[PDB]
RNA sequence: AAAAA
């Protein structure tokens, strides 16, 4: 059989990876990520759309020494077969300068982006990461407070 | 090593699927979905908080003339195990009960329950959906007048 | 809030 299995799903990380690869649509998840992991290398995917939001993550990541590959683009954030092509650049591009323990946090995006950082997490082998949260009711935005790193899936 | 050999494209059929299973959060997108595809059979996996969104869309279908499954809950929107646990039972129940050609379509739920279906569908070879939209700005809502159905995955 | 919004 050809089918795939995914023989370890779901959890809960609280650290280690040492290289992070994003999907963006804003800079304030990436940057919380960041903090938890302190991830030596990170690599960025982001849309026309939420380029800046990526680039203002790499500023956060560079002054920090953190050596950051992309931001890459996709144009149509409704494909996932460019987001899993650009994940898997970046993954590759990161294990070529060195990284090895990478994880895809691919909460960020449409959905078509994370399950396209998904599928090239899995045909990496490496395990794919979703920051999970309640909404904050008051100021309308993802509550970091109740962040969790939760695992989807670890190859 | 898992692999993923036919990702994207966008599909356009009334006959191509006799079975839809979703993961829920809102009645409005399984509804469009219902009208596009017109399955013989539908499966529905949703939390407490989307038990009722489900309900309606079941409500719906029955009267359609559908055979529904489900809806089957799950504790936590932010866990894939039990979506994955949940549809992977789903799409059992639709194969034994005559359903032949099953999708899945991911864009309800809370990412991680679209992951756990996703992984769901996956392991039964059946494709995986997503109902994508432009963004209308003037409502600060998906259009659901540019809605199209796109292809993520089609296993082997 | 769970269709990047």
């Amino acid at each position: 059989l050809t089918r795939n299995r995914f023989p370890r799903v779901g959890g809960v990380s609280e650290s280690q990876w040492e290289g992070v690869v994003f999907t963006v649509s804003n800079e304030s998840v990436p940057r919380w990520v960041m903090a938890q992991i302190q991830p030596a290398y990170m690599g960025l995917v982001a849309t026309q759309a939420s380029l800046a939001a990526a680039e203002a993550v790499a500023a956060v990541a560079r002054r920090r020494g953190i050596e950051v590959h992309g931001p890459l683009q996709v144009a149509d954030p409704n494909d996932p077969a460019a987001s899993r092509s650009q994940v898997a650049l970046l993954l590759s591009e990161l294990r070529r300068a060195g990284c090895r323990e990478i994880a895809v946090d691919l909460t960020g995006g449409k959905l078509p982006m994370s399950l396209g950082a998904f599928m090239a997490a899995e045909e990496a082998g490496v395990a794919s990461l979703y920051v999970a949260t309640d909404f904050d009711k008051h100021l309308k935005v993802p509550d970091m407070r109740t962040a969790t790193l939760r695992q989807i899936s670890q190859p």
